[PDB]
């Protein structure tokens, strides 16, 4: 379980729906994919040591989506999902572009990131809403098996991640903008010294700061919430979510920067 809130018992059972693992991919920064733009500086056509919070290339990414449809499996609330935080992870992650009467809409998995996951303490959560990016940090009752919806094409399930009936203590509470039309967001979320750190792209791969956040407490356990949807899936449109995570660590990269100052390449 994630929390320990008995939000509902409809429609849960314990099928292995994984008989076939987590999906895995491997990392190559070669095109500064796991780079980030240092601090307000700016470098022009030249290579840099830097060392930073940053993938192992020739790691492996996960995909720790998962898209339901009514059934929740408890097995998707354990480990090999539930994932310790250590110092940070990357996110590569597909923005899931579906249509409703020719409109677009963004979909993709939300993450929350924590300790114990009870409202005696500080979950972050990031969560998409067709190109706003709520993110917030509160102390959230969240549930024993949370999970998101479609809000586009709808789902056979209500929403619920958290059940708080009057608002909770928060530190942060925010939105960002996201491109809804570009194929893929890049997130690195990492700690340092009791303070949370934030970087993102919507556009390119090399990430920009979002914010930082004092919690004064060691974060330790992160995962991908499930989404349900009567739409993504091959029977119905063959469109998909991926989220693909892997490990941060305080690595020494070179960086190469154009005449114009974006990061084109990166060596481990
Ligand atoms: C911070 O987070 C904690 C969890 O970590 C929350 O604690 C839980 O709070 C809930 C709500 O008060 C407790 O709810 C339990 O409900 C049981 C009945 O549930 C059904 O019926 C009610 C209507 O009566 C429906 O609302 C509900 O949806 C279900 O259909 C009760 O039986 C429970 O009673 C317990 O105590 C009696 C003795 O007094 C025993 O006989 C019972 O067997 C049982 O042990 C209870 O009322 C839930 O138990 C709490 N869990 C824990 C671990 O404490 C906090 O509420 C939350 N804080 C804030 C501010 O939101
Ligand atoms: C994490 C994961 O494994 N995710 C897959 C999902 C689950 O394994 C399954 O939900 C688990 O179920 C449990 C735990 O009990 O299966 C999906 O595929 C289904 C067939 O496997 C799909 O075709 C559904 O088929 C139906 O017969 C049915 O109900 O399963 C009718 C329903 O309308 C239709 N869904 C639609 C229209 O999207 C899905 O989506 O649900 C593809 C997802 O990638
Ligand atoms: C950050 O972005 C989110 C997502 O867009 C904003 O949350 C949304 O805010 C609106 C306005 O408060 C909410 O609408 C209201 O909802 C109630 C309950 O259904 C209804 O009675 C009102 O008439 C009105 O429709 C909306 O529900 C809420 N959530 C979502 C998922 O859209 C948020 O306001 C933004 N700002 C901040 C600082 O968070
Ligand atoms: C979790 O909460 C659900 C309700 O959301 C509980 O389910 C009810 O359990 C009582 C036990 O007397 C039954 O009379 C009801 O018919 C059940 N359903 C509903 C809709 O209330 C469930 O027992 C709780 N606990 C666990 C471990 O699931
Ligand atoms: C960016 O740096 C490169 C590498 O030092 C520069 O390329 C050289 O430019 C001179 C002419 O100024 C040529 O004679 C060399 O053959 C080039 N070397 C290579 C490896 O291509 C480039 O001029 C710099 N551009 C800017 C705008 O600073
Ligand atoms: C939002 O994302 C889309 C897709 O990446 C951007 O569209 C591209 O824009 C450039 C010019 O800036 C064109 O050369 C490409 O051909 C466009 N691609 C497509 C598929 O249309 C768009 O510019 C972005 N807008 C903002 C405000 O970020
Ligand atoms: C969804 O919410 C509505 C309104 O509260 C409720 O009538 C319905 O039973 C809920 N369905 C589920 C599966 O939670
Ligand atoms: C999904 O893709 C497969 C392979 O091309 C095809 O057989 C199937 O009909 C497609 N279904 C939809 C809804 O596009």
């Amino acid at each position: 379980v994630i929390g320990d809130f008995n939000c509902t018992n409809f429609a849960i059972n314990d099928l292995n729906t994984g008989g076939g693992g987590i999906s895995e991919y491997v990392v190559d920064v070669s095109y500064g994919l796991g780079t980030y733009y240092i601090l307000d500086r700016v470098y022009l056509n030249t290579t840099i040591l830097f060392t930073g919070y940053f993938p192992k290339s020739g790691a492996n990414f996960r995909d720790l989506s998962l898209k339901g449809t009514t059934y929740l499996s408890t097995l998707w609330y354990q480990k090999p999902f539930l994932s310790d935080f250590n110092n940070g992870i990357f996110s590569r992650v597909k923005n899931t572009k579906l249509y409703v009467n020719k409109t677009l809409y963004s979909e993709f998995s939300t993450i929350v990131i924590g300790s114990v996951f009870i409202n005696n303490s500080y979950t972050i959560v990031v969560q998409p809403h067709n190109g706003v990016l709520e993110i917030t940090a509160c102390q959230y009752t969240m549930c024993e098996y949370p999970h998101t919806i479609c809000k586009s094409k709808g789902s056979s399930r209500n929403e619920s991640w958290h059940f708080d009936k009057s608002e909770p203590l928060c530190l942060f509470k925010k939105n960002f903008t996201y491109n809804v039309s570009t194929d893929w967001l890049y997130f690195h979320f990492y700690q340092e010294r009791g303070t949370f750190y934030a970087y993102y792209a919507d556009s390119g791969m090399p990430t920009t700061f979002l914010f930082s956040l004092y919690l004064g407490t060691l974060l330790s356990h992160y995962y991908v919430l499930p989404l349900t949807c009567n739409a993504i899936s091959s029977n119905t449109d063959n469109e998909t979510l991926q989220y693909w995570v892997t490990p941060l660590s305080k690595r020494q990269y070179l960086l190469k920067f154009d005449n114009r100052g974006v990061i084109t390449n990166a060596v481990d």
